[PDB]
RNA sequence: CUAAGAAAUUCACGGCGGGCUUGAUGUCCGCGUCUACCUGGUUCACUGCCGUGUAGGCAG
C-alpha cells in the first residue's frame, strides 16, 4: 500500500555461482553496505518471488524511500560485484498496493539450544532437553524462507524472514537497519 | 466339479584295538598402457544467551 519508491534487482544466470548463491551474495552486500551507517527506510521483498515451488529467492525487488535510495546505492559495499547482476531503476507507486508486510526476523530452529538456555539461565534438565529433539520437534519455516548464511556454521540456511498476508489491505511498519519491516512493509506488485 | 473321499503308525542302544609313506629334482626367454576432466556433493530441506509456550540485533 505504501510502495511508492520501487526498484528491482535481477541477478543474471551464469555458471560462476548459483541463483541462491547470487541472491545470498546480493543480500549480504546490501546488509553490509546499506545498514552500515544505519538508516530507517529499507524494504526488500521478493520482487520475483514464488513461495509454492519451495524456492525462496530467485529475483530481488526493493521498495524503499527516495532519499534512502539516493544515498543507499552509491558505496563500495554495494558496487564491485555488478558483473553478475545489474543496477536498478525507479518506479512510482500505483493505486494497487497489497499489504505484504515483509520483515527481516528469525524463527525457531534450535534442537538443543533449549538445553544450553537451561544450563545457562534456566536450571533445567539438560539431558531431557538434549534427548527431546525429534524430527517433529523443530518448527521452522517450511516454505521458501531463504537464509543467506555465512561461512561460520556448517548447518544449511533455514528460514529467516517476516512475511505477511497478501491481500487487498494495507499494512506498513518500521524498517530496521538491515532492510526489513518491524510491523509491516511497503507494497508488492 | 480339484485321480473325489481318509489314516498316532513305535519304544532301547559302548564301535574298538594297532601301525615309519620314503627317496631325487634348473621354470625359462621378451615386452610403450595412453588420451581428457568444475566435486558449489546441502557431507541432517541445521547447530545457538532472553520464558526450557513458534516470545531477540552477529564476519550464521
Amino acid at each position: 500500500m505504501a510502495m511508492d519508491h520501487y526498484l528491482d534487482i535481477r541477478l543474471r544466470p551464469d555458471p560462476e555461482f548459483p541463483p541462491a548463491q547470487l541472491m545470498s551474495v546480493l543480500f549480504g552486500k546490501l546488509h553490509q553496505a546499506l545498514v552500515a551507517q544505519g538508516g530507517d527506510r529499507i524494504g526488500v521483498s521478493f520482487p520475483d518471488l514464488d513461495e509454492s515451488r519451495s524456492r525462496l529467492g530467485e529475483r530481488l525487488r526493493i521498495h524503499a524511500s527516495a532519499d534512502d535510495l539516493r544515498a543507499l546505492l552509491a558505496r563500495p559495499w554495494l558496487e564491485g560485484l555488478r558483473d553478475h547482476l545489474q543496477f536498478g531503476e525507479p518506479a512510482v507507486v500505483p493505486h494497487p498496493t497489497p499489504y505484504r508486510q515483509v520483515s527481516r526476523v528469525q524463527a525457531k530452529s534450535n534442537p538443543e539450544r533449549l538445553r544450553r538456555r537451561l544450563m545457562r539461565r534456566h536450571d533445567l534438565s539438560e539431558e531431557e532437553a538434549r534427548k527431546r529433539i525429534p524430527d517433529t520437534v523443530a518448527r521452522a519455516l517450511d516454505l521458501p524462507f531463504v537464509t543467506l548464511r555465512s561461512q561460520s556454521t556448517g548447518q544449511h540456511f533455514r528460514l529467516f524472514i517476516r512475511h505477511g498476508p497478501l491481500q487487498v489491505t494495507a499494512e506498513e511498519g518500521g524498517f530496521t537497519c538491515y532492510g526489513l519491516s518491524k510491523g509491516g512493509f511497503v507494497p508488492w506488485f
